[PDB]
């Protein structure tokens, strides 16, 4: 691939990354001479671990959002073993003294294969879910998916269910309209940028502009008196929202922040300290590798 | 910015003054509509012509005095007066510091209100130029209650790059206010003002897109491209008709943007000043972009 004359730069990254990665020596030494590095952003490969570092971010004023990690989904039966893996998450988290927050994807329960299978899959995770005060976040995945996952939102907050939220990501052109449609449903929000590849057509391709949606789409949930989290990593972004709620007495129990484990973990303890709800982005479980190969493989 | 320190530092010359006067005629009919009201009606009809509105802008020198915000009044009066019975749309620009803001709120309401009982008539709109920060509220005093009095055609103008904007377009939202957005002209404080152009930027986009979802008129005042084209396909996505919103540009700035605008069905108008002390804004226009 080329892009307007010369080389295309994202892929030839993207596929060096995934490249290097794959092979056999390369991930051999990563899974032996690296595991300091590893655990920083992974909790470790088990739910164990994974309540471990929760009660690690606890402790320093920090709260978690689990986030189980498996192979891709590809079939009805590796659908229902990942759902497996997220009921013993809610389970287990069911005891805890400390907020409840577990992500996942909707094509880990099989969006791809069916709508239906999806939807009845995370319907049983919301029914044990929801009388534990556990907080089920639909993570966004890329563009194809975002009107099943509205949708499957929808059907769920209809059924009743409230302990469930929506992620929407501000590079997109119909995030606004997507946002102004929801209001009636008073969603719970996680802002983004967006972490996936998207053509001209239906994402903004200027970083500026995706910054400034990111302001506008936060601030226009704000107005509209939407809880909503901030995850992000940028200090300018930061920064605006800190200086907006303040000047508009937007009180500290109707937002919070959000960063990914072991990413600004400073700042997650500054913003702490100072009074704002912060939640750390917590991976877990056996397919870490490729995981942490896909987050490098995003940019440079 | 060397190329603006050198402009600027060249400009306050007497000799350089008097070269542009007699030799650069066409560079100063580029930005400005002449000395007298009668060449400024003149270029209002030339924008006509090719699809493109006028703004009438008066300048005349800061005005000091009570007898001086009167003499400027007149300047004023004259203009809208001119204005009646020219079969195009009628708005001019104002400053409320020119009517004597900084003497009295009284005396630029007094004034204001003769302008807007002339102006309103003879289908005149008036818009009421944003100055720097310490001019905020008092601005927005007399906007309101002369819109409480019962006058419509008279606009405000909003500045991205302030803190305290939003909250002032929100706090106006009953007033329904024909709204120019602006990223705004002062050096002021990062105090009251994004240091960061990014922030100005992302701000105008966001009280701007806000603006329109609101449902009130905005006029976008920028000749930022990017900007043009985010709200060029935000108003197209989301379904808003070309009579409710319109770009404004500086008379001579981007004027090939001007006429396209206008061709593709957008309401479109240029700020077109004209005056006798007409050399320091000339300046700036020179200053401000490496020209030629
Ligand atoms: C908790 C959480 C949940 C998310 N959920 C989703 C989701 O469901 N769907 C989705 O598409 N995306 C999701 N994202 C990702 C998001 O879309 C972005 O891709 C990601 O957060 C990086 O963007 P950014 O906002 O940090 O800013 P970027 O534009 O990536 O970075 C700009 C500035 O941020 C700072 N920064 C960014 N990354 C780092 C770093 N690694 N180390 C130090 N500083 C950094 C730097 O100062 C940089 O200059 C999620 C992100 C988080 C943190
Ligand atoms: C009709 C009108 C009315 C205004 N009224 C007020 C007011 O009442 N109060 C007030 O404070 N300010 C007012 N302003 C000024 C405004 O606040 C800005 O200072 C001024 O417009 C410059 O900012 P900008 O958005 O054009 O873009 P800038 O941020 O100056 O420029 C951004 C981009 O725009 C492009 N650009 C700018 N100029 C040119 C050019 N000459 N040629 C090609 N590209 C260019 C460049 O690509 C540049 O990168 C008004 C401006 C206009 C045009």
């Amino acid at each position: 691939l080329y892009f307007q004359g010369h080389m295309n730069l994202d892929l030839a990254y993207r596929s060096f990354v995934l490249g290097v990665a794959g092979h056999p020596q390369v991930e051999r030494l990563i899974k032996h001479r690296a595991k300091g590095l590893v655990r920083r952003y992974v909790a470790g490969e088990t739910l164990e671990e994974a309540l471990k570092a929760a009660e690690a971010l606890e402790r320093e004023g920090v709260h978690a959002i689990l986030d189980l990690l498996g192979e891709m989904v590809r079939t009805e039966e590796e659908a229902r073993a990942f759902q497996r893996g997220l009921l013993e998450l809610v389970w287990a988290l069911a005891g805890k003294p400390w907020p409840k927050y577990i992500s996942l994807k909707l094509t880990q329960l099989g969006l791809d294969l069916s709508e239906d299978l999806a939807l009845a899959l995370l319907r049983e995770v919301l029914r044990e879910a929801e009388p534990r005060g556990v907080f089920v976040r639909l993570d966004m995945e890329d563009s194809p998916r975002v009107e099943a996952t509205l949708r499957l939102y929808r059907a769920l907050r209809e059924e009743g269910f409230s302990q469930v939220g929506i992620v929407l990501q501000s590079y997109l052109y119909r995030t606004e309209k997507d946002l102004l449609d929801l209001l009636p449903y008073r969603p719970n929000l996680r802002l983004v940028k967006g972490a996936y590849r998207e053509p001209k057509e239906v994402a903004f391709p200027d970083k500026r502009l995706i910054d400034a949606e990111y302001l506008h789409l936060g601030k226009l949930a704000l107005k509209e008196g939407l809880y909503v989290a901030f995850a992000t990593h940028d200090p300018r972004i930061i920064a605006e929202l800190k200086r907006y709620t303040e000047a508009m007495g937007i009180p500290r129990s109707r937002f919070e922040f959000q960063f990914l484990y072991g990413v600004r973990p400073e700042e997650q303890r500054r913003l702490a300290r100072e009074g704002y709800t912060v939640r750390a982005y917590v991976p877990y479980g056996r397919d870490w590798y490729p995981y942490l190969t896909r987050r490098i493989a995003e940019r440079p």
